[PDB]
């Protein structure tokens, strides 16, 4: 079962807070309902933190609690230090090569955990990949696509597959995730994100459903020849084209250790 917080426990998407639990320290709540009583919906909220929190590994997100009170609801996770991934991208210092190698390692190790316990992120993307104080990573939903009753009771499309662009009825496949990561490696070589000379959505959508792409030349640090050719190996357009992430891991993780660790 999940573990059972109340707000009184604390010190000093949703009303994010970091907040200071007078026993446990720091941790991020997010507040997703204050308003009006409505316990019709507790059952199945709490049930659904608990089928949430079965997703256990060093590369996730931990949910620490829930608070389920009258007219306040909050899920309460691991503070990770660094914030998001682009966050850390885009500040003063840098990262060698070799890290921002552990990083990826990292990101299919979190995706090949998730999609072995038959869950599809749907929503892969830098803001979703956390950064703790010692540059390691984990994987969050923190817009809550996958915490389906929790995001009732409460948008870039840069990294999203084609076939869900212009189709919001087609399911998500691990393929969709997939996409996903293959534009991730792109925005941690470029640091920054991509299409910065797209039109306007329209336009930019179209463009993407007909093959376009991020551009490798506004990549203009070094990034290794093989992962320019993975990350275009994960952005086919055909999603039967692109690999699973356990092949993904069968073919990086020596490439990391021969190369990068
Ligand atoms: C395991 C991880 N959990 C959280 O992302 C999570 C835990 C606590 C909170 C909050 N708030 N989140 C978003 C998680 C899921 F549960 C479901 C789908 C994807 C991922 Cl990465």
């Amino acid at each position: 079962n999940v573990i059972k917080m109340k707000s009184s426990d604390f010190l000093e998407f949703g009303k994010v807070s970091l907040a200071f639990h007078r026993t446990q320290g720091l941790m991020i709540m997010k507040t997703v309902y204050k308003g009006p009583n409505c316990i019709e919906h507790n059952e199945a909220l709490l049930e659904e933190a608990k089928m949430m929190n079965r997703l256990r590994h060093s590369r996730v997100v931990k949910l620490l609690g829930v608070i389920i009170e009258e007219g306040k609801y909050s899920l309460v996770m691991e503070y990770m230090e660094k914030g998001n991934l682009m966050h850390v991208l885009k500040a003063e210092m840098s990262t060698p090569l070799s890290v921002k190698g552990r990083i990826i390692l990292e990101i299919i190790e979190g995706m090949a955990y998730l999609h072995g316990k038959g869950v599809i992120h749907k929503d892969l993307k830098p803001e979703n990949i956390l950064v703790d104080n010692d540059f390691h990573i984990k994987i969050a939903d923190l817009g809550l696509a996958s915490f389906k009753m929790w995001s009732k009771l409460n948008g870039t499309l840069y990294y999203m597959a084609p076939e869900h662009l212009n189709d919001v009825n087609a399911k998500p496949t691990e393929k969709s995730d997939v996409y996903s990561f293959a534009v991730v490696l792109w925005a941690i070589f470029a640091n920054k994100e991509p299409y910065e000379n797209a039109i306007a959505e329209q336009q930019l959508i179209m463009a993407i459903k007909s093959g376009n792409r991020p551009d490798v030349d506004d990549i203009t640090e070094y990034c290794p020849r093989e992962i320019i050719s993975l990350m275009k190996l994960c952005w086919e357009a055909n999603p039967e084209a692109r690999p699973t992430f356990p092949g993904i891991e069968e073919k990086f993780r020596p490439f990391y250790l021969s190369q990068l660790e």
